[PDB]
């Protein structure tokens, strides 16, 4: 049946999407009701960047400052403040387009859909996993900022993420819908490094397991683990150690392919040591890592291949 | 800057997707003004799936014999044909959310975006690229026909792909919007498989360069190879010949990057001949084909980084 990195339909979040004027720097903002949010970097000339202080250079600007237009309509600014690294822009119109939704602030190895943005049009939609290290591997360019990420459930969008930046490795970084960054990483462009990242073991035993209910077993083995000697092979492999917790966070896929979860560890275990010995999984050359337990649960059929 | 594979904003899409029931047969439809469209096989019970005689089983349907559902609101059907592997239901209401739209009959090596449904809800979008076979590699369950793949030029929708069903292989076949297969497949379970596939040489060629655009030169050589001596080596390696057309198409990103078509194809071959060595291009271990040259200047900077 397939198995395919999957983004939320981005509509909802399409009709929320707008475009933010200070001077001559343009970014994307998001419009919810009557609010409009957007990087507070939108206040700085390309001279400012460097090293900013954005209660100084927001003190000088009026509600008029702000040029905020939602396709070919104008939206009158009355009234702005700055929320950590977000301004928050009140207009004069409630966005009709409001879907029913929250903020969440994602936690790492969790997943989201991002829809990238240009001049406040919306070009492009894919699936990004939140790094160990606070970072996502995205595919943005200049103007990007104010693109954001989120999920959705039932009919409700939980935003989780804006973007503000990329580091030099060409990764990026931003901050939740209440303008904290994930990470340490600061709004300005000063010398910064993502650190070292890490792959994200549970999501790779969930993919495992994806692809057992999608019909695939060759990599299994006789052999079970304990998660102490399992963590010594994943201290070397840099792999997160894994946890009780996530033991039993895997239990639902655990129950749907009768496969006990530290016997999964066992064959990843085997495949860290030896390779896939040119075989694929799921398609793939390489273990995968960017797909959570919920991702796997929200995608495969709840009927195991046998 | 980063390179995902990256699908069109889902939104003007999901407008269009409604639930199609007959007896207890229900899939997906796609909504365009007073139009209804979806696979020909909604009219089957399970039983009548192995050898259908669809004329015969339609003429004994009548307008009422389907219940069509935007959301919680009911669509009289006030007329029904069969257009070769579809049936095309006229209802008493015009879409208000039809965007504007063309069909188009895609070519095999050529990507779209898939938004998967199901009872007429939108889950989820990816991209697929034709197979050289003529199947997706796409991600579907039981309840997904009728979900439709597009490609979005400004704001005009050109829908390509309407889904109808898998192969032993995993893989997917379904209709353009004419309901016209993609390939030899019919809409029958006799049993049926898909063909031997190849790899995408034009498509591959084009994420080398895209490598290059983002910053990344390794993989490239001294050397440069004729058309005829680079098709002895696809021919080995199971990848499409390349033709005088497929150079012609990559003369953009080949001007925008200063390599020579012939040039990135000795590279190519090299790294067909000699493998990756441990390293990784776009982040990836193997050679990806599902990215065309017009998704690559869709995607990267119009600045190489030099
Ligand atoms: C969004 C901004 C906008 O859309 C409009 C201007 C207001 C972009 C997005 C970048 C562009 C390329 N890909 C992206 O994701 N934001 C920015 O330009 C950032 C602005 C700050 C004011 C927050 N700057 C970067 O993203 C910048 N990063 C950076 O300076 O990091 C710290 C640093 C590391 C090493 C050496 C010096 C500083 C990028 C442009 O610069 C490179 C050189 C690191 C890529
Ligand atoms: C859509 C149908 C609907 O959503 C609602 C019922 C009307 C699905 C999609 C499949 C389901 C699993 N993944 C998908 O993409 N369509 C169908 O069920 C197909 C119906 C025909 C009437 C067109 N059937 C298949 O997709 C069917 N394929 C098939 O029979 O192929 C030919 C064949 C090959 C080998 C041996 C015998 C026949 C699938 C269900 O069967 C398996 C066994 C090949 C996967």
């Amino acid at each position: 049946s397939g198995f395919r990195k999957m983004a939320f339909p981005s509509g909802k979040v399409e009709g929320c999407m707008v475009q933010v004027t200070c001077g001559t720097t343009t970014l994307n903002g998001l419009w919810l009701d009557d609010t409009v949010y957007c990087p507070r970097h939108v206040i700085c000339t390309a001279e400012d960047m460097l090293n900013p202080n954005y209660e100084d250079l927001l003190i000088r600007k009026s509600n008029h400052s702000f040029l905020v237009q939602a396709g070919n309509v104008q939206l009158r600014v009355i009234g702005h403040s700055m929320q950590n690294c977000l301004l928050r822009l009140k207009v004069d119109t409630s966005n009709p387009k409001t879907p029913k939704y929250k903020f969440v602030r994602i936690q790492p190895g969790q997943t989201f859909s991002v829809l990238a943005c240009y001049n406040g049009s919306p070009s492009g939609v894919y699936q990004c996993a939140m790094r160990p290290n606070h970072t996502i591997k995205g595919s943005f360019l200049n103007g990007s900022c104010g693109s954001v990420g989120f999920n959705i459930d039932y009919d409700c969008v939980s935003f989780c993420y804006m973007h503000h930046m990329e580091l030099p490795t060409g990764v990026h970084a931003g901050t939740d819908l209440e303008g904290k960054f994930y990470g340490p990483f600061v709004d300005r462009q000063t010398a910064q490094a993502a650190g070292t990242d890490t792959t994200i073991t549970l999501n790779v035993l969930a993919w495992l397991y994806a692809a057992v209910i999608n019909g695939d077993r060759w990599f299994l083995n006789r052999f079970t683990t304990t998660l102490n000697d399992f963590n010594l092979v994943a201290m070397k492999y840099n792999y997160e150690p894994l946890t009780q917790d996530h033991v039993d966070i895997l239990g639902p896929l655990s129950a749907q392919t009768g496969i006990a979860v530290l016997d999964m560890c066992a064959a990843l275990k085997e495949l860290l040591q030896n390779g896939m010995n040119g075989r694929t999984i799921l398609g793939s050359t390489i273990l995968e890592d960017e797909f959570t337990p919920f991702d796997v649960v929200r995608q495969c059929s709840g009927v195991t291949f046998q």
